[PDB]
DNA sequence: TGAGGTAGTAGGTTG
């Protein structure tokens, strides 16, 4: 009976063709190709006009009311070349850019009490309400004492249909914006290069990150050929410059990139963003406030979408359009396909298991082998405490957790190691300068015999204790040393240890040092498709082309071995050309090669969102390979959510259901419950390749299960995660390029 | 950093 929907709307009405006072961009100077020209050409009608909505085609610009002047920039001449009614199918995000203004329009007006109004409109993608629903339904605007409100972000998503019917993709986010601007805080003296800026005079563009203050005045002539603010009071953006003083223009223009060009802002019209951990710094309990808001569960967001579509109305500018109130009861109605995969059984050494939990009665699949023994560094005033957590985790390694060694749950010699305190070493460190930490750490590698360290480390609580948990990284990463460090914290943990906590704790930093050295503890018993072989692939972005920088090729298909490859690239200005991904898959070849003698005969590849441009290249490749493969793309990050729905009820998805079109499938991976906000599904889709999607969503899902890092499972699937883990962790890959195994746990 | 969630990120680019 669990149904499932996206957080999307359906029209009542159906849309109009409707008359588009359409405008022709000329070129102007030495800006041909005007292709470039009409994405800035765009935003300068719409600011010529009070963003009267201006749209794109290859060369014609649609307008719903006209500008009847001329445009004098440099840039292009654009003129009024007769108006015609547009047709429907063949302008379908053109009615949707007209759905979104007349949203814009209908929603400036909305207020819930004489004042500033209830929400803020830039007539653009976003809206930001000024109010916040609460779970209450009180609609209490947020506010702390130093600035800082909290304001929901909504991306609306409306698109037509070619019959005129409109659906209404509709997303909920939280906003963090204080009061404070660039300018004031450049009267505060505080300097503000590199922060993240976005500007409230414009519009979508942005992640406009500062440059560096000027010398310059504003009221001076800058390289625009005019002052700045006559950048805004010869066009019709003079109205926001109807607050200053000739105090207001002294210490002025600062620079700011647009990952195109340096702007020159006014720095009136900058404001900092705020993150989530930005606020918990600066202002902690006013996010302990705000914790309870900005975790959404569906019924939360569900509900504030219901006050936001009830605020929306009708418009009786277009054809009387309304939307409903609630959600659909099917995506097929809408154009998708449903349903809950199984999660496939896992094993390990034993064999198969029930849960995630008895591996350890059931013992490890893969070991590396070699009987590693582990050395200790550990804060020297915590020196029992240490003694009594080394003990303890070595203890669990090879008998039980308690002084009662229990195999309630637990094998024998779940990883070979040797541990006397009276043989092997464990030494301490005080605390102070970061040579001290590297002596400590150099002091360490200078005996033998000490293959995987494990310290121990103060807490990231105590921000006054400068703990070396990246040193330590980087001194036991520039060896061949793996690492794991605790906190001092749980070490406590370990010595104050009475409840059945610790063997919790001792199960996940078990799977940890297990995964620090090559071993894998469970894997997938059986895979759906006939694949061989798993292979990774996340983004660079080192230049905006091809940008690749590292590989994580699973193994089998089990997944019962996994190999990664960092392709350490031939210095930064050498192409960035598929000649790596050829000796990444030579690598590839040749490591199935040791792991099994035999050629792969299916390969399935995650990819991450670096798009569709060089899929001619794998094909001609794994043909001359002869080799059948697929290609799935991963995007970690979409604004799209999936709610179960009951009779009435909305309520957080179960984990592995799915939300399937052609080639494009939504799912839902963690289980979050309702306590702890949403969770946020997989973007999905086939590039190339042959097995169905339901195949490819079980693999990848058992794929999501299966992890050698943590106890409980993960959002990201094992390949495109653990690239992304590794490409995260850059400075700290052992410089050896290919290891079996996994530092970055 | 016991681990994982969340939340945050714009759609092929706009002084």
């Amino acid at each position: 009976v669990s149904n499932l929907t996206v957080e999307a709307f359906e029209g009542i009405g159906s849309v109009n063709p409707m008359l588009f006072y359409q405008y022709k961009v000329t070129g102007k100077g030495k800006y041909d190709n005007v292709y470039k020209i009409i994405k800035s050409a765009r935003y300068k009608m719409h600011s010529k006009n009070r963003f009267k909505p201006v749209f794109i085609k290859d060369d014609k610009l649609y307008t719903l009311e006209k500008l009847p002047d001329i445009e004098d920039l440099d840039f292009a001449n654009i003129n009024f070349v007769k108006s015609e009614v547009l047709s429907i199918e063949d302008n379908m995000s053109i009615y949707g850019e007209v759905v979104e203004y007349y949203i814009n329009l209908k929603l400036k007006k909305v207020k819930v009490l004489g004042k500033y109004p209830k929400y803020r409109i830039n007539y653009s993608k976003e809206i930001l309400s000024n109010t916040l629903l609460t779970r209450e339904l009180k609609d209490e605007f947020k506010k702390s004492n130093k600035g800082f409100n909290l304001k929901r972000k909504f991306r609306i998503s409306p698109v037509v249909n070619k019959m005129g019917k409109v659906i209404l993709y509709l997303s909920c986010s939280a906003d963090f914006s204080t009061n404070k601007n660039i300018y004031e805080m450049l009267k505060e003296g505080l300097e503000v290069e590199g922060l993240a800026v976005k500007s409230e005079w414009s519009n979508i563009s942005g992640n406009l990150v500062i440059e560096s203050v000027l010398e310059t005045k504003i009221s001076e002539p800058t390289s625009l050929g005019q002052s700045l603010i006559d950048y805004y009071k010869n066009n019709n953006q003079g109205y926001r410059v109807k607050d200053f003083t000739d105090e207001d223009l002294n210490a002025n223009i600062v620079n700011v990139r647009g990952n195109k060009k340096i702007y020159m802002y006014i720095p009136h019209a900058l404001k900092p963003i705020i993150t989530r951990e930005y606020l918990a710094k600066n202002d902690p309990e006013f996010s302990k406030e705000i914790e309870q808001l900005i975790k959404m569960n569906m019924n939360y967001r569900y509900e504030t979408l219901k006050s936001f579509v009830n605020d929306i109305g009708v418009i009786e500018e277009l054809n009387n359009l309304s939307f409903k109130n609630k959600y659909y009861e099917d995506v097929k109605l809408l154009g998708y396909s449903s349903g809950k995969i199984d999660e496939p059984v896992l094993m390990g050494a034993k064999g198969i298991i029930k849960n995630k939990m008895q591996i350890f009665s059931n013992g490890f699949y893969k070991l590396p082998e070699g009987k590693v023994r582990f050395g200790v560094l550990y804060p020297k005033e915590f020196d029992g405490v240490s003694r009594k957590a080394i003990r303890a985790i070595y203890d669990f390694s090879k008998e039980g957790k308690y002084h009662g060694e229990s195999n309630k749950y637990i094998a024998e010699h779940l990883i070979n190691v040797e541990f006397n305190p009276k043989e092997c070493i464990f030494e301490g460190y005080e605390l102070g300068d970061i040579t001290e930490y590297k002596k400590a750490a150099l002091k360490l590698n200078n005996y033998n015999n000490v293959d995987f360290v494990i310290a121990i480390v103060p807490n990231m609580s105590d921000e006054e204790i400068e703990n070396s948990y990246n040193p330590f990284k980087k001194i036991w990463a520039e060896l061949n040393l793996p690492s794991q460090m605790i906190s001092v914290k749980t070490a406590e943990i370990f010595a104050n240890s009475r409840d059945n906590t610790a063997l919790y704790y001792l199960h996940n930093i078990v799977l940890g040092i297990l995964g620090k050295i090559g071993g894998i503890p469970w894997v997938v018993k059986d895979m759906k498709g006939d694949v061989d072989c798993f292979v990774g692939l996340d983004v660079g972005t080192r230049e905006k082309g091809i940008h690749y920088p590292a590989c994580s090729v699973v193994f089998d298909k089990y997944g019962k071995l996994i190999n990664y490859y960092k392709p350490n690239i031939p210095q930064n200005g050498e192409k960035i050309n598929t000649e790596i991904l050829q000796e990444i898959f030579d690598k590839v070849l040749i490591s199935y090669e040791e792991e099994n003698g035999a050629y792969p005969k299916n390969i399935v590849i995650h990819r991450d969102g670096f798009s569709r441009e060089d899929l001619d290249w794998y094909e001609n490749y794994f043909g001359k390979k002869n080799i059948k493969f697929n290609i799935i793309e991963v995007k970690k990050s979409t604004p799209l959510k999936i709610a179960s729905i009951n009779e009435g009820n909305i309520t957080n998805p179960e984990k592995g259901s799915y939300i399937l079109r052609g080639n494009k499938a939504y799912m839902v991976t963690t289980d979050i419950k309702e306590n702890l906000g949403s969770p946020k599904p997989l973007k999905i889709e086939k590039s190339y390749g042959d097995i169905d999607m339901l195949t490819a969503l079980s693999q990848i899902y058992a794929l999501t299960q299966i992890h050698v890092g943590a106890t409980k499972s993960l959002r990201l699937p094992i390949t495109t995660g653990y690239a992304d883990k590794i490409c995260k962790a850059i400075e700290f890959i052992p410089q050896g390029r290919v290891d079996n195994r996994l530092f970055f746990l």
